[PDB]
């Protein structure tokens, strides 16, 4: 494969029990990946693996409101590897997004943007070959 950056519409927004699955392969020498769950121009949930931030690998999560980034939430557990296939699962739960990579729980991100049914796009960007992006209800 799909063209990156990729826009996955989320019709009617998100809701608890909605599971998003992204399959792809990290490029060689990757620098960054981003998932952006968007409410119009706002980013309700930005999930941003950084492969080299001051020679450390970190996942940065945040929200963008009126073009302003908020307080970052950082996770040093880093399950991505340059050149390797991955699976990201984002499960919408009532009070957070719950993210697992390669079937292992990674992090939760508490809902800052509370109008879940207005979070109606997912952008997928960065240094990946994107194989598929889809959703289902569990
Ligand atoms: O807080 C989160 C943000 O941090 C910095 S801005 C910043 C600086 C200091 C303190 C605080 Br608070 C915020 C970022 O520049 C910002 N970002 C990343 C991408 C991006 C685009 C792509 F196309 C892509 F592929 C990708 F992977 C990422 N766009 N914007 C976002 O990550």
């Amino acid at each position: 494969p799909l063209i990156v950056p990729y826009n996955l519409p989320l019709p009617g927004g998100v809701v608890p029990r909605m599971l998003i699955t992204i399959l792809g392969t990290v490029k060689p020498n990757a620098n960054r990946i981003a998932l952006d769950f968007q409410r119009g121009n706002d980013v309700a949930f930005h999930f941003n693996p950084r492969f080299n931030e001051n020679n450390r690998r970190v996942i940065v999560c945040n929200t963008k409101l009126d073009n302003n980034w908020g307080r970052e939430e950082r996770q040093s557990v880093f399950p991505f590897e340059s050149g390797k296939p991955f699976k990201i699962q984002v499960l919408v739960e009532p009070d957070h997004f719950k993210v697992a990579v390669n079937d292992a729980h990674l992090l939760q991100y508490n809902h800052r943007v509370k109008k879940l049914n207005e979070i109606s796009k997912l952008g997928i960007s960065g240094d990946i070959d994107l194989t598929s992006a889809s959703y289902t209800m569990i």
